[PDB]
């Protein structure tokens, strides 16, 4: 539970170490079930007010279904196509004829049991509604009758509480075409959800992970609409499978690094690109690009390998040796010298230029460092805010090693008569080439 | 109801055609209309906690109001001034003294009543929630005592429900500044909507196609708050007018192309832009290069004109002949051989490069074919899924006949040594200028 | 109150001008209290559906305590983290042993009550929710029994509102990991809030404000999750303090600039970058490139400074002299010319280029405006919707006076054939610079 940063005072480039990796892989699929009571509109005497508030709400169950029953018919497409194939095999088989009854007939005496589709893939289905159980058993030996009968409170707001859950899943279904990401605590129950992580063929290493960050699992999963058919409302729930664990992680930051020349529109720039989150798989290593796609608990980075490009292993060089022959490290170029700061880990790269104050302060004492012109490197050990210009951040203070790696920036090794300023995704292999075939037809003329 | 996709081995992309547009080209506007109770609070010698429950949902009611009046007077901006000025001029129409009288008295009857502004134009006017009336008929009787008097039960809580939805209302028009979409459901319930589509004046094929897309119509809409006066709540809702209809619209998919020279730094890239669908629109092609701005309900693709560019019908030009002399194609190079998959309507593109396992399996047959350098493009028919690196894609299962265009990949015909390999934004053609430009340069020396 | 605008035909750029700023440079913090229930599951005889229904509502409950307990030993990581070390400076206080009795005891008498932390950082506490005091009281005498006693169903309701806070409290900062922004009104009741708001060391004047733009506060506030300990749920509410007040702000808007020439391919464009606002701050100017980081009341921007770049004063330059020597004024060039229009504050730019219908209508007298091939201004008045294309955009109604600053289009300036026609990032000065050194490898040949 280590950390580790190292700057490279060359690059104007950070990197953050020591942590583990939660890569999905696979995906672990489940059946939820609502048992639903098929009723069709009935009129009886009812003038009872109590009467008329099951009206409400067993109209408001009636439209739940058909409007469930109409997203199904329209062939809504999503973005996460790419992502669901195994749940949505899962809801292809449950169409066909037989299978729905094997489920329906298989969850009689339980709330979960174990069914084979026949395939037989199987998988572990859920009752987690049970609305035709309670209108049957409360609720329709009442209205069974030539004038509705005076049921009673109680029942009423038990059946409110439980068809609430029902239109708020319907409505998430609704807006997001039967797929939605995150699931919500109305599709599974924090209770369920840890019930189906006990029950999964994982080690009990594996459900301690999933069962310490169910947020996160949440956040990774996928839930899938079926079908409404023979008093049966099941949907799928795709978890994720974290096939690569406790590999080392570490997320890249970079700033701008330019020249300090006084004149105006003198100064050359270059950053680094590719920051983001850095992960060994497979013998490869996989980038994360996005913000956001990956997730942190303690020391621990939790991303969709869906979301990845893959790299060689030789990435990493360009973190201690940028100009080697192996890899293409790569940067951009410019010269645009706003300065920012980037909050690392455990510190803050910032890259100041021109007249801006850039400073570092600790709340009890001031300011206790001020950047010169140029990229630096401040730990957040007795640091608790950073200043660039008028823009103040807040010092991360997690606790670990920081280690300054000094050097010469790299930037001073570039003239700025022949240097392509304006290159948005360039290797240094490209700028190098590129500046060794523009100096030679100087050197003929 | 016929996909097809055609992939251009030449270009590294893929068209999928076949679907019909509808596209909105105008907005039809209704008033939403809650009838609400002008009540000052009133303290009488009350402990009954039935009493007490409604002193709790009467105190929310006046908070919401007010929440409500206040929104207005405080003059919000959204982004989505562009979008609403025929509903904004409703809101407007609804200030002027006259106005509100003319709607509340026509309501007074009935649940749903067009409506003349006087300009005059006409909208149709909906009372959804009718709280005057409740609070009048069962509340203030009880309440208008020397000593409150005792109401019952199953009136709290048809109270609740009723105020729960205006509650939910203003709270989305709050933090939304009184302009949300989509329109959500307690805005207007599925049922209003399927109301308020009957009720246009469009034809029943339109009539059908908006009542069978209920959920991207919704995500179409704006809602827009006007005037709380004289005991009225009034909500402009604008809904989308679909005037290109049945048009062909087709997807653009690109992958990067790249020589595959097994020397470092020696590969040139180039991948063209504009990714993203095109409809036939008025003579013109209507794109739209944002991702989700567009929505597909089977083999029809539902898009607001208002995120697209409009381009001659010669862009479809660079799909079978990108030199040509009447359109400028338009690509992006560069040296960043990454290898990637775009999975498409009927298959996938993959783009292999490097030491990179680019594979497409069946999942019953295992691997079924191997990628070489290059880019590439498989059928979905007989595979599952695609994989590049430790990255692994579903392949849409949609039918639909793929062909594939064999042709020289045109990457191949540029020289390295004067491409110009950093072009974010280039035609086929400046690049071609330039390699001409800069070739004699070469010459002369 | 007066808006002002001009339109630069020489650059294709405008400037709205005539706001006022409103810039989040510091935070308050507050402790926000619920009165827990310490409950260890008891079972007794109990059949009484009503006696069920609280059984029900108490497992709810504990597990929403057991749920957030859980969220805190697990230590979700935030993008929110340089944005809330002073809140979170305040929970990590609150997690010393003698430090939530200080609260408690300080909390008994009243809901509102300023504390001492002993820092002593004094902050303003609040208890917004009592359950502990609720179930106390009415509930756990009757269910202190060796048999259930039958509780009364008003008492049901009563604490099932209560308790529909808590779940939807403890739902939002599970999965935003105990760090929500904006904060919603389950966190903090608008009364609460505007309560909140009155009782700071703030002028009347700022007061007003803030009471005024209640939902842009809300919009720029952070909910931070501190602790459940002794019988006590407390979260930090960071508030926004805007020590930029009253200073000019302005906003820039720009559209692609093109030759007009006739033949295919023959047209260089270039546009100005860093569009977005810009406000006067401490002698400099923050600028906020992002898209809805700042927020407009009336008049007034509301912004947080941690979005922005901090520019020497001289970037106005960029709008009146744009070849000037003091700043590097930014463009962007290429040869792309597609039609375009960009909505200002009170007119429209537009720029047409090619064989696209450019045009400006009013509702009532139809077009009153056609523009020609290159880029132009509309004012707002007596004008309803813009025109390009197939795309239709409605004009900003707001009142204020337009001024056309006439020009030559500097893109008329440049040799076609020397010009750097794909620079994503540009000083006009790296183009110039750029120009005169490639027209010198002319002059020698």
């Amino acid at each position: 539970q280590n950390i580790t940063e190292e700057f490279y005072q060359s690059t104007c480039s950070a990197v953050s170490k020591g942590y583990l990796s939660a890569l999905r892989t696979g995906w672990y699929t489940s059946v939820i079930t609502i048992e639903l009571s098929n009723i069709k509109e009935n009129k009886c005497n009812g003038t009872d007010a109590k009467v008329k508030l099951i009206k409400q709400e067993l109209d408001k169950y009636k439209n739940a279904v058909t409007e469930l029953q109409l997203l199904m018919q329209s062939t809504p497409a999503t973005g996460s196509g790419s992502a669901i194939c195994s749940g949505v095999a899962v809801c292809k088989v449950l169409h066909l004829e037989g299978e729905v009854n094997k489920i329906k007939s298989a969850l009689l005496s339980t709330n979960k049991a174990v069914v084979s589709l026949s395939n037989g893939v199987s998988v572990l289905t859920f009752k987690v509604l049970d609305l035709k159980n309670y209108i049957d058993k409360q609720l329709l030996p009442i209205l069974n009758k030539q004038s509705c009968s005076i049921s009673n409170i109680e029942t009423v707001i038990e059946f409110q509480q439980k068809n609430n859950r029902l239109l708020e899943i319907t409505r998430e279904f609704s807006v997001n075409a039967g797929v939605t990401t995150p699931v919500s605590t109305y599709m599974l129950t924090n209770s369920e959800l840890l019930s189906l992580i006990n029950d999964m063929p994982i080690t009990n290493d594996q459900k301690k992970l999933m069962s310490n960050n169910v947020q996160i699992v949440r956040q990774q999963s996928y839930s899938i609409m079926c079908i409404i058919k023979e008093e049966v409302l099941a949907y799928v729930v795709q978890l994720p499978l974290y096939g690569v664990i406790d590999t080392p992680c570490w997320k890249l930051h970079t700033s701008p690094l330019c020249t300090t020349n006084t004149k105006e529109g003198s100064n050359i720039c270059l950053t680094r690109t590719d920051r983001g989150w850095y992960c060994d798989n497979a013998g490869s290593v996989s980038f994360f690009p996005q913000a956001e796609t990956c997730k942190v608990q303690s020391n621990r980075v939790f991303c969709d390998t869906m979301n990845s490009r893959t790299l060689p292993s030789e990435v990493n060089l360009c973190n201690v040796d940028i100009f080697n022959p192996k890899y293409d490290c790569k940067i951009m170029t410019s010269k645009t010298d706003v300065s920012s700061s980037v909050i690392t880990s455990l510190g803050a790269i910032v890259s100041c230029y021109g007249k801006t104050k850039c400073t570092a302060s600790n709340k009890n004492r001031g300011i206790i460092k001020t950047f010169s012109n140029g990229c630096d490197y401040v730990s957040n050990k007795g640091v608790d805010t950073v200043s660039v210009g008028n823009t103040l951040y807040c010092v991360n203070k997690q606790e670990g090693k920081s280690l300054y790696v000094k050097g010469e920036p790299i930037i001073n090794f570039y003239d700025p008569l022949v240097f392509p300023s304006d290159e948005f995704d360039a290797s240094i292999s490209q700028v190098n080439e590129k500046i060794n075939q523009s100096l030679a037809f100087i050197r003929k003329s």
